[PDB]
């Protein structure tokens, strides 16, 4: 198995967005940030090289990249000789851009760039410690009905309780908004109800964004989730009414 | 599927050790340290809980625990209600100890315990930055023949270049390895070629560490030796086998960059 | 006063580096991150526009930019009509790159990109709460002699107590390293001794880096300081043995 | 230079108000909220302390405090040893109240109190995004003549476009302003042109807010009005004047993006 760009499989963003009752004109902007922990190839002399890739795919791209296919594509680098680290970054930009349908940003970082980098947590207030009982795990977006009745605020909330299905995927999510203050029990119950829900990580973030916008009507909204890796890759979708990218890319405890 | 300890699959250590032709007395001591990044369950009221586990299995245990089965076992907690964090930790100790055949240690930590914990590298000198050509990756232990010619020295060397055989594991697995020894100085080209050759071998993880230890012992004959690998996670957990002539365990569990 | 690039004044990085006994080959890599809080100009129709600029200047550039001159240069935009926000970003890149001597990165952000952005603190452990007496404020780099005797660690430490002089400037600083564990009292005393010391912000960060490297000999070192603004601009120098840029740009409480 | 309360410079409010031709009874109530971002001093053992102060001065005080003098006064704390944080807060209240001529409120907060505090924007609709041409920036209050033609409405409007006269302040100063009123609906083009015209005026900060209030009152005649500006800091502190027919103060001190 030598280097093989045809392993990459796009999935159109439209599939789920149509499900969310979205027009071609988006309520949000943003990007999908991917971390590639397994990136490895051979140098020109056949000596293995290892790196961590950091990739940003614009949320306006026609397609996302299916994660298993991304992994298989990356494995095709492992036994292939490349002229330099620059050639590797160039090939990644080229192939991932073609697949997504829009220019993708790629940084290929040596492992020593991570030495003494701290693990971080999310910004704002954690909503997870609530003494409440969950009697049903079925997804219910109506859990947000009347969820923001409070005074006008700007607030950042987060939760580590995102899970979606067949093996489970795990995430933390940060919600920053300007609008009527949100009921934290309703928000927590809403997030927990994704547990048996099936969908891609990018799709969950867009669903949270559009449900909050519909039910809660904030003036400004940002939703940023950081998911644990599968197949050596993690995905961190960011969707915002006013912001193009998150102001930090740093790994969380489970990542 | 809810809590199911029957999902755990023991593998006798002797299966792979037999092929190393050891002495009745194990040449090394040590442990297998696992990090469980996915640990989650429900509290008594049904609210999800999340944690990171850290498990140490003695290298003297009769059995290791097969990694896929360990993943499936942990997944069985996800939808199960437990009365307390103590209960979860206690069951982990019970079930994993039963599987391995010896008492295992388990720490269940809240995510906040990791905030600000730094990513680490290994001790000593990295040997990866060499101007050499490699074209044949087949496993060759003979690459170590005559590898230690030096004056007797104490050093610590490490490499980030361990990778498994893709056919054997289906998807490649990845690791870094740290080798600390006192003995005739080891040729770093020979050692690097040898480590790289694991990508065409049939042993990885715990078996790879024991193979490296036994091959270095026989070819290089050091007075003291420690071989410690830290592998990237597969299925939400990672394995970090430590084997040594004189030492029991690494001084911590801190994660490396790819982990 | 219309737009005037000649207001920009470079200062060579060599001035201080020569003082630190540095070769032309640097012990560190990095960048100076600037935040421009006062950026304003007129659109093509004469209607004022306001934005926050984010600028990164490579630490390899021949020159830094003197802060008062940067402010005066930016004021020259205030009464000048520009075709679009893109033209403004283009002119900033052009002029700042010419002044620094290397390509500078510029992002011009609308104010609504900051709505509901949280204030952050530094990573790792704060060293400031120590019950110790300071009898002298004179700069002493020898405070670090024998300061790292401890076991091999990877650690992140920070302090909010950086001050340098004529009006005072204020900063917080984050030190991430892999090496022998540092004595936190010695480090705190060392940082406090900058109080009456005179130098540019970039110069302080490089001095901390080189003093720690000389006295403490860590395998890997990163020093990142975030200073409070003067004249509407703040400077955030980042210097690292292995890292090119910080992984977060976010304002601290005093910024 | 160590602690020196004589550095504080009072300015009588009447100096500028005289030019507004008010009634013996002030038409508004309110306060000037200041944020002190640079506050630092030494503890009894000489170790530096850092904090952010928040000060509220009643709009009825005889005097305002000149901003440069306030900066210099605060700088005088930097090298001075104080026994406790309480002592620092107490002296601030004493000295600032003496200067202003009325009791001022002072909160001294540790930096950790700001962690996670979000940046805010103002209430209501931003009026800045208009397709209009402006070429003459001279101050013109007459821009408000006949500006409120509407049916009576309650609305809140804001603009980020306040800037001072560069010659007068030497270096330009910057602010956003929020105007909440009940009355005949205000023409937004007229209001924007008027606000933009402050860049060629001789009044800013507290005086600008009072001028805006008095001009809107006379030209537009609303039943109720509040004018609140938040200015970017100069010399490490910022001023946020609030003036209202019916309201005492804003509900908080949260910083805006440029602040
Ligand atoms: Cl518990
Ligand atoms: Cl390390
Ligand atoms: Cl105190
Ligand atoms: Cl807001």
């Amino acid at each position: 198995n030598q280097y093989d760009p045809s392993l990459l499989q796009p999935v159109p963003r439209s599939l789920n967005r149509n499900d969310l009752h979205l027009s071609a004109t988006l309520p949000f902007q943003g990007c999908d940030i991917w971390t590639l922990y397994e990136l490895s190839w051979l140098n020109q002399k056949g000596l293995p090289q290892v790196a961590i890739g950091e990739v940003s795919i614009p949320a306006t791209s026609a397609n996302l990249i299916e994660s298993k296919s991304f992994k298989l594509y990356l494995n095709s680098y492992n036994q292939t000789r490349f002229a330099s680290w620059d050639e590797v970054q160039t090939r990644l930009v080229h192939d991932l851009s073609a697949c997504a349908g829009e220019t993708v940003t790629v940084n290929v970082k040596s492992l020593n760039e991570y030495t003494a980098e701290p693990i971080v947590t999310m910004q704002g207030e954690c909503i997870d410690d609530q003494d409440i009982e969950i009697a049903n795990y079925e997804f219910d977006d109506a859990l947000l009905q009347g969820a923001a009745q409070g005074e006008e605020v700007s607030e950042v909330l987060h939760s580590h309780l995102l899970k979606s299905n067949n093996q489970p995927d795990w995430g933390s999510v940060e919600i920053a908004y300007h609008g009527a203050k949100m009921n934290r029990e309703a928000l927590l119950r809403y997030l927990v109800s994704f547990r048996e829900h099936n969908e891609f990580h990018e799709q969950c973030v867009e669903r949270i964004f559009t449900d909050i916008m519909r039910y809660c009507q904030p003036q400004s909204l940002t939703v940023y989730a950081r998911y644990t890796r599968r197949g050596g890759l993690d995905i961190n979708p960011f969707r915002s009414s006013h912001q193009s990218a998150p102001n930090h890319n740093q790994r969380m405890a489970r990542q």
